[PDB]
């Protein structure tokens, strides 16, 4: 019978990846599929061929913001912020940014330590069940990225509330994304505008910003860094750290590994991070050339899709690649922060956050096990992330 092309994506579940990946990358690992929108793109999910349009630029990701454009989803941003890296370098702030993101500021891992470990003391004292994400994962992301900016711990909540509709994958521009953003970039603008913020990234832009070497970037700019790295720091640490908390309760083996010699447990991140089914979307791009990507020629102003699950779990370059393995011998060679040009600047900030975390809680919460049959775990649809809304364990 007529059967229609292949839909985008393909599951939201984010705690297996769909046997159909496999079949796909084995037969097809370029193919054509219809996104959300209605748009043709083309689908890549083995390693190798993702590699390939993540390290030529002429797959742009600046180009899927054009008016016109095949579009995997609507913008919830205006359409400069998807070149948001690139004004952020052109603007000479690429270095400083960078380095208020990582976790070495002084006392920064030690907030981390203390904000879990008070998280999970509460959570005790509450009694089981409890929700690993709501009460533990995207709170401590929260309390992490209020701290790198500089602003105030109860600030955060707020600027969060906004993340369920800034990260939808919608075939059609969201309202409320617009107010939300028009309502935090005011916020950050206040903020440069406070005296008492003094620390983090929104310290140090604060004093650039006053800085004759900078008097003609733009306010808008300052603004909308705090914005987008806030937004993008947490929901991309307490998105992967919630799905790499199931993958370990499913695996009790690994738990009493990682329990017994945390000195494993930087390893096990990386595992986690290799497996992670956090990306609900493959990463796009725009084609802007002609170019052959294994067996299709993908034409100027087509849309790619790079499927990060599809490289990191090709068994071509990861041996057996749903079992988690702590000696493999190239670890960090997966794509779980993207490659390249766009290669993810939050990636130690990400590492850390999600190694604290596990350490935190192995210690604190040694028995905790799901507390409801993991089917019963609900997933978030039309998300960029993949995400249970709740995650109900007990210890
Ligand atoms: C485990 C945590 C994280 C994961 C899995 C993750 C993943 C990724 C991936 C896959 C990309 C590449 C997107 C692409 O090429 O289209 C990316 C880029 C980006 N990430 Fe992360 N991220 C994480 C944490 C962070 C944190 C903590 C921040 C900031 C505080 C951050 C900020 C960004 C930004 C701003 C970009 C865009 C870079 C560009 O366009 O050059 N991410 N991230
Ligand atoms: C309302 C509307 C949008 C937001 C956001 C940002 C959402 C978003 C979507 C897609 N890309 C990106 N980024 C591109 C790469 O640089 C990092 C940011 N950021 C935070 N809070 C909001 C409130
Ligand atoms: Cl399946
Ligand atoms: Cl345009
Ligand atoms: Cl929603
Ligand atoms: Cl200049
Ligand atoms: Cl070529
Ligand atoms: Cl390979």
């Amino acid at each position: 019978t007529a059967t229609v092309l292949l839909e985008v994506p393909f599951s939201a579940r984010g705690d297996r990846i769909p046997d159909a990946v496999a079949e796909l990358r084995t037969r097809e690992p370029i193919r054509k599929v219809r996104t959300i929108t209605g748009a043709e793109a083309w689908l890549v999910s083995s390693y190798a061929l993702c590699t390939q349009v993540l390290e030529d630029r002429r797959f742009s990701m600046k180009e899927t913001a054009a008016a016109g454009a095949p579009r995997l989803n609507a913008l919830t941003v205006p359409p400069e912020v998807v070149n948001n890296m690139g004004n952020i370098a052109d603007a000479g702030l690429r270095k400083a940014v960078m380095k208020a993101i990582t976790p070495k500021a002084p006392g920064l891992e030690q907030f981390l330590r203390d904000t879990a470990n008070s998280l999970l003391d509460n959570l005790i004292t509450e009694g089981a069940p409890a929700d690993l994400r709501n009460d533990f994962a995207d709170p401590l992301a929260t309390a992490l990225h209020c701290k790198v900016l500089g602003i105030p711990q109860e600030d955060g909540p707020k600027l969060f509330r906004s993340l369920s509709i800034a990260f939808m994958s919608s075939a059609d521009p969201i309202p409320a994304a617009k107010i939300n953003w028009d309502r935090d970039i005011e916020y950050m603008a206040g903020i440069l505008e406070n005296p008492n913020i003094t620390t983090g990234l929104m310290g140090e832009l604060s004093r650039l910003r006053k800085d004759p070497a900078y008097s003609h970037v733009s306010d808008e700019l300052f603004a909308t860094i705090g914005v987008t790295f806030f937004g993008a720091g947490v929901i991309s640490t307490g998105s992967f750290l919630t799905t790499a908390l199931i993958s370990l309760i499913q695996r009790p083996q690994l738990r009493n590994l990682l329990h017994e010699k945390p000195e494993l447990i930087p390893a096990g991140v990386e595992e986690l991070l290799r497996i992670n089914l956090s990306f609900a979307d493959g990463l796009p791009r725009l084609a802007t050339a002609d170019i052959q990507v294994g067996d299709v020629l993908v034409r100027k102003g087509e849309l790619v899709l790079v499927l990060l699950e599809g490289a990191n779990f090709d068994p071509e370059h990861f041996p057996n690649p749903g079992s988690i393995e702590l000696d493999r011998p190239n670890p960090t060679s997966h794509l779980a922060f993207g490659r390249g040009q766009h290669f993810c600047p939050g990636s130690a900030l990400g590492r850390r956050h999600a190694q604290i975390g596990i350490e935190a809680l192995l210690k604190k919460m040694p028995g905790v096990d799901l507390a409801v049959p993991i089917d019963q775990l609900v997933w978030r649809t039309r998300f960029q992330r993949r995400i249970p809304e709740r995650l109900p364990v007990l210890w």
